[PDB]
């Protein structure tokens, strides 16, 4: 039915497993009659650096640059760079934001980290006060769809990498919940490179099949308990 | 002495509290007679995107681009882009790598994420085998000197942000420990912007004092227990 989805996609190679997961999301959401938009960050040469080029107006303090102060004021005055406002319009319209990426250093690739740093500015995504459950993107859903090099077993509490949920914390809690998003359970596609060709097709099908009923899902409780236990 | 230090610094404004912290680290380590080098990433316009420009010459598989495979092959065949190779020479020579940055979204700014993603490549920082305790940079020390916008009290386990140690995990453990580093206790300068002209000088002065005895320090046990445990 009547939903708008933004997929923020961070992989260099269209033929990759990430590209397959993004393409199946588009195909299935499209099939459902949803509105779908993809921000293909590498193809867009998306600027990840937080710099003074992100404000085009008179600086609030031209003597000592403070990226958070200057972008907050620029957002209110409409003087942010247009690549930022282009992504902001997509997020604003979206009911669900899916992030599709390979795990780099237990986190997002820098090009996507740059999307979070620059697009989710004060005034647009949160305010002080106006964060966590009162964040400005309240009402919207977010979902991380992550691929890893490590196996599910490496990503357990007693495994070497620790539990998968541990690395989710700065993303689900520190970023998405902070901006007010309700967070759907992560899609984690373990070790596609080590899996067989059929185990891969299976992981792509499993994502497609989940997407069929994504509008029926409740979010996670995005708490310290959920991520860490005890 | 005879020790080498690399400071990887990620802040746009030389007059910032981050800039002050970097400058006192240069001043004090220089005073002790250490060899000191600073990678000032915003001044270098450091590239954060992981792309096929990171390999010069021609590719291992030009049909399907795999960043990890290609940069592993390029490292071995000495055909990585010169910005990467320049940083790897700094790291190879360094006995201690200090990361100086403001926390962005419970993590490093994207410009710094990009240095970790691009410089810490397979064959250089890690391989199979050679990770965690046996990572390729074993013997070297690493230290995160982070400033935050939130207060220490927000960064307690039952506070709004959770324990600081929770966000340190993907950086200290998933990145630095993985590559072989012994991780020195992070230096966390909580909410400098809400603090006095002093308190701030207190904070800078304490970073300078800690640096006096930095070579006597023992690394933290970089384990799940240290980050999450009882
Ligand atoms: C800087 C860097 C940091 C990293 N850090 C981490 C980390 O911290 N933790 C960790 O676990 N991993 C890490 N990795 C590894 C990375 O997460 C994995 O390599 C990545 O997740 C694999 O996803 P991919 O799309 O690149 O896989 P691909 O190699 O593209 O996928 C595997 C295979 O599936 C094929 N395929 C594509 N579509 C389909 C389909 N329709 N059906 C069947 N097969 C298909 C592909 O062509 C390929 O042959 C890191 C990698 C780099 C480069
Ligand atoms: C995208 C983004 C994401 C963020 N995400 C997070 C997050 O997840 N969690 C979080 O807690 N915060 C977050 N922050 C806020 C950020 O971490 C802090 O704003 C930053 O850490 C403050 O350090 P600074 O150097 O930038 O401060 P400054 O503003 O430069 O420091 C405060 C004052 O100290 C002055 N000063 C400089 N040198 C000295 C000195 N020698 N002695 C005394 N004073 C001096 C400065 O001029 C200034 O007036 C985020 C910010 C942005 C922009
Ligand atoms: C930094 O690169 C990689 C890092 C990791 C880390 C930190 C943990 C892990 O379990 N697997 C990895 C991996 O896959 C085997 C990588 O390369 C593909
Ligand atoms: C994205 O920006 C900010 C984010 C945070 C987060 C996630 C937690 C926190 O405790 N403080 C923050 C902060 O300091 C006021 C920021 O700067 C405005
Ligand atoms: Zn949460
Ligand atoms: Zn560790």
């Amino acid at each position: 039915a009547g939903k708008k989805v933004l997929i923020v996609y961070a992989h260099q190679e269209p033929k990759s497993f990430n590209g397959s997961l993004k393409n199946v999301a588009v195909d299935e959401l499209s099939r459902q009659g949803c509105t779908v938009t993809v921000s293909d960050l590498y193809a867009m040469n998306f600027e990840p650096r937080a710099t003074d080029k992100d404000i085009t107006g008179t600086l609030s303090n031209p003597e000592v640059f403070n990226y958070g102060v200057e972008t907050h004021e620029a957002y209110k005055q409409r003087s942010l760079a247009s690549d930022i406002t282009d992504e902001q319009k997509k997020v604003r319209e979206a009911d669900l934001v899916i992030f599709q990426f390979p795990l780099y250093w237990f986190s997002v690739p820098a090009i996507l980290k740059g999307w979070m740093d620059r697009v989710l500015c004060q005034g647009f995504a949160f305010d002080i006060p106006g964060f966590y459950d009162s964040g400005l993107l309240q009402g919207k859903l977010a979902l991380l769809s992550v691929t890893t090099g490590g196996t599910a077993e490496m990503y357990t509490k007693t495994g070497v990498n620790g539990d998968s949920r541990y690395f989710l914390w700065p993303l689900q809690h520190g970023t998405l919940h902070f901006c007010g998003f309700k967070v759907l359970a992560p899609q984690i596609s373990f070790a596609p490179e080590i899996a067989s060709e059929e185990e891969r097709k299976g992981m792509v099908a499993a994502w497609s099949q989940r997407l069929q009923t994504i509008w029926k899902e409740e979010p996670i409780p995005c708490t310290a308990h959920w991520h860490f236990g005890q």
